[PDB]
């Protein structure tokens, strides 16, 4: 089982959200993803398997705990 030090800020959503533009990405409760920039306004940039979209934080959750979870 191989981990290493270096991670990644990983957040897990709370609610689903269905990307009306083909430029948002749609969340889903336990769909894991990262978020490369925090946005003022409300929009987070969050990459999916490649796949780049923006959606709002509030539907995030930051995954605190690497161990016992």
């Amino acid at each position: 089982g191989s981990s290493g030090s270096s991670g990644a800020q990983e957040y897990r959503a709370l609610y689903d959200y269905t990307a009306q533009n083909p430029d948002e990405l749609d969340l889903s409760a336990g769909d894991i993803l990262e978020v490369i920039l925090e946005g003022e306004d409300g929009w987070w940039t969050v990459e999916r398997n490649g796949q780049r979209g923006f959606v709002p934080g509030s539907y995030l959750e930051k995954l605190s705990g690497p161990s016992s979870g």
